[PDB]
C-alpha cells in the first residue's frame, strides 16, 4: 500500500549496490587463484615456490605452509572485523552513505596498492585497504540499499545484491583463470580488476543522497519528506513516511542493546548470534573458498587445472546460491541445517580420505585421474550443500531471532565473529593441512557433525514466524525454556 515506483534514484542505488557485492565476492575470491600463480609465489615468497618442484617435488600437505603467504588472503578479513566498529561510528555520527564512500575509496585505493605492488608490505597493505573497503561496506550498502528501495521489489532488490556477491567471486574465479595464460603480470589485472567496479562505486556513493530514514532519525522530517517524495515519484509517501517515522521513533526508545542482549530472556538468540557465525567458518567452506587453487596445487593438478576446478567450485556455488532462494522459502531452517550438514559430512569424509589414501601421512605419490575428478566432485557437492544451508542461514537466522531491542547487538557479535574466524581459516589452513595432514578434512567433518546435533537438539523452527512472537517458541523448546520468565 506504498505509493511509488522505480526511479533513477533506484537504478542509482542498485548501480552501487551491484559494484559493492561485485566487490565483495571478487576480492574474496581472487586471492586464492593469484597464490597459485607460480609468478607470483616467485617474486614474492620464492622460499616457497623453492619447495615444490626440483627442490621437494612431493611434500604434498606443506609446500605452501607459510604464514605470509597465507596472511595476504587473511589480512582482509582482519582489517575488516576492525572497520566494521570503525564504520558502525561513523555511520552513527556522520551518516551510512559516508561510509559506503569510505569503503568503496579503500576498494579503490587497495586495489591498486595490489596492483601496483613492487614489494609484499604493498600486498597486505593493498589487502587490508580491501578489508577497510569490505567493513565500511557490508554495513553501508545492503541496509541503504533496501532503504531506497520500494517496498515491493525490495525484497528482489535484496537478493539481487545477495548474488552479486557469489557471481563476484564467479568472475574473479574466471579472471584467474584468464590472466594465468599472460606472459607477464597476470596476477597484477587479476588484483587489479576490482579498481573498476570500485570507481563506479566512489561516483555513485558520492552523488547519491541521504536517505529519508537518515534525514529522520537526524531531526529533519521535512526534508525527509520531501526527499522521499522525490526518490519515490509518488505525490504523496503518507502511508511509508510515517511508518518511517514510527520505526525510528521505536529505535531511538532503545536505551542500550548490549545491556539487554545478556538479560536471560534473550540469551538464547545471544547463544546462536555467537554460535551460528564460528559453526560457519568452522564449517571449513573458506577452505575452498580462499585456497581452492593451492590446495589443487599441493595435490599435482597442475596450474590450469587447478584454477579451473577452483572455477568450477564457483560455478556450482553459484547455481547452488541460485537455488538457496527457492530452498529457504520453501523448506524450514531446521530440514536445510540438517539436510547440508550431513551432505556436507560425507563430502569431507570422503574426499579427506582420497587425499589419505593417495598421499598418506607423509604426503608423497601421485594423484589418479579418477581421485582427482572424484575430489573435484566432491568439494563441489560440499559447497552445494553449504550454499543452500549454512551459508545462507548462517547469516538469516540470527537475525531472524533477534528483537529490535537486541538486533544491533546481535549482529554487531554476529559480523565479528564471523569474521575473527574467517581470519583464522583464512591465516591457519596451509598450517594446519601440514600439521594434520589429511585428517583436517576429518576435523572439518566432525565439527560439522557437532554443528548439526547442536542444531538438531537447540535451535527451534523460526521460519514464518513473527518476531513478536519469537518469544513463545523459545519456551516451547525443552531447554531453552529455562531463560524465559
Ligand atoms: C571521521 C572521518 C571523516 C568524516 C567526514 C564526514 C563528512 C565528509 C564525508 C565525505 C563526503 C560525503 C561522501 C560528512 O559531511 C557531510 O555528511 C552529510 C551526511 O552524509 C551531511 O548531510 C552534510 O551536512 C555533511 O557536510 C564531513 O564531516 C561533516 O559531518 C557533519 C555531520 O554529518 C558535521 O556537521 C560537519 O561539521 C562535518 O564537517
Ligand atoms: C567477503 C564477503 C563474502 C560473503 C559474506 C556474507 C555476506 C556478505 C558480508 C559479510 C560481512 C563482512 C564483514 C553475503 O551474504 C549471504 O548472501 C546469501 C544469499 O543467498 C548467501 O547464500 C550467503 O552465503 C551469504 O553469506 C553477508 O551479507 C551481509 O550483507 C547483507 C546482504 O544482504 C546482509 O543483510 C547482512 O546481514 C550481511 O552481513
Ligand atoms: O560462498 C562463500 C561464502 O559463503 C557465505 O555464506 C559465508 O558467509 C562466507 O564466509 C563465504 O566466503
Ligand atoms: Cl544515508
Amino acid at each position: 500500500s506504498y505509493e511509488g515506483g522505480v526511479t533513477a534514484f533506484v537504478i542509482m542505488t542498485c548501480i552501487v549496490a551491484a559494484m559493492g557485492g561485485l566487490l565483495f565476492g571478487y576480492d574474496l575470491g581472487i586471492s586464492g587463484g593469484v597464490t597459485s600463480m607460480e609468478e607470483f609465489l616467485t617474486k614474492f615468497f620464492p622460499q616457497v615456490e623453492s619447495q615444490m618442484k626440483k627442490a621437494k617435488h612431493d611434500t604434498a600437505y606443506c609446500k605452501f605452509d607459510n604464514q605470509m603467504l597465507q596472511l595476504f588472503t587473511s589480512s582482509l578479513y582482519l582489517a575488516a572485523l576492525v572497520a566494521s566498529f570503525m564504520a558502525s561510528v561513523i555511520t552513527r555520527k556522520h551518516g551510512r552513505k559516508v561510509s559506503m564512500f569510505i569503503g568503496g575509496l579503500a576498494f579503490l585505493i587497495g586495489a591498486l596498492f595490489n596492483a601496483f605492488a613492487v614489494n609484499v608490505s604493498m600486498l597486505i597493505i593493498g589487502r587490508l585497504l580491501l578489508g577497510v573497503g569490505v567493513g565500511f561496506a557490508n554495513q553501508s550498502t545492503p541496509v541503504y540499499l533496501s532503504q531506497m528501495a520500494p517496498a515491493k521489489i525490495r525484497g528482489a532488490l535484496n537478493i539481487g545484491f545477495q548474488m552479486a556477491i557469489t557471481i563476484g567471486i564467479l568472475v574473479a574465479n574466471l579472471i584467474n583463470y584468464g590472466t594465468s595464460k599472460m606472459a607477464q603480470h597476470g596476477w597484477r589485472v587479476s588484483l587489479g580488476l576490482a579498481a573498476v567496479p570500485a570507481v563506479v562505486m566512489v561516483i555513485g556513493s558520492f552523488i547519491l543522497p541521504d536517505t529519508p530514514n537518515s534525514m529522520l532519525e537526524r531531526g529533519k522530517n521535512e526534508e525527509a519528506k520531501q526527499m522521499l517524495k522525490k526518490i519515490r515519484g509518488a505525490d504523496n509517501v503518507d502511508h511509508e513516511f510515517q511508518d518511517l517515522i514510527d520505526a525510528v521513533e521505536a529505535a531511538k526508545k532503545v536505551e542500550n542493546p548490549w545491556k539487554n542482549i545478556m538479560e536471560s530472556k534473550y540469551r538464547p538468540a545471544l547463544i546462536f548470534c555467537s554460535a551460528i557465525p564460528f559453526f560457519q567458518q568452522i564449517t571449513g567452506i573458506n577452505v575452498i573458498m580462499f585456497y581452492a587453487p593451492v590446495l589443487f596445487k599441493t595435490l599435482g593438478f597442475g596450474d590450469d587445472a587447478a584454477l579451473m576446478s577452483a572455477v568450477i567450485t564457483g560455478v556450482v556455488n553459484m547455481l547452488s546460491t541460485f537455488v538457496s532462494i527457492y530452498a529457504v522459502n520453501r523448506y524450514g531452517r531446521r530440514l536445510l541445517f540438517l539436510e547440508g550438514g550431513i551432505q556436507m559430512f560425507i563430502c569431507q569424509l570422503l574426499v579427506g580420505s582420497f587425499i589419505g589414501a593417495r598421499f598418506g601421512t607423509s604426503g608423497t605419490g601421485t594423484l589418479t585421474p579418477a581421485t582427482a575428478d572424484w575430489i573435484l566432485a566432491f568439494i563441489c557437492v560440499y559447497v552445494a550443500g553449504f550454499a543452500w544451508s549454512w551459508g545462507p542461514l548462517g547469516w538469516l537466522v540470527p537475525s531472524e531471532i533477534c528483537p529490535l531491542e537486541i538486533r544491533p547487538a546481535g549482529q554487531a557479535i554476529n559480523v565479528s565473529v564471523n569474521m575473527f574466524f574467517t581470519f583464522l581459516i583464512g591465516q591457519f589452513f596451509l598450517t594446519m593441512l601440514c600439521h594434520m595432514k589429511f585428517g583436517l578434512f576429518y576435523f572439518f567433518a566432525s565439527m560439522v557433525a557437532i554443528m548439526t546435533v547442536f542444531i538438531y537438539f537447540l535451535l527451534p523452527e523460526t521460519k514464518g514466524v513473527p518476531i513478536e512472537e519469537m518469544g513463545r517458541v523459545w519456551k516451547q523448546h525443552w531447554f531453552w525454556k529455562k531463560y524465559i520468565p
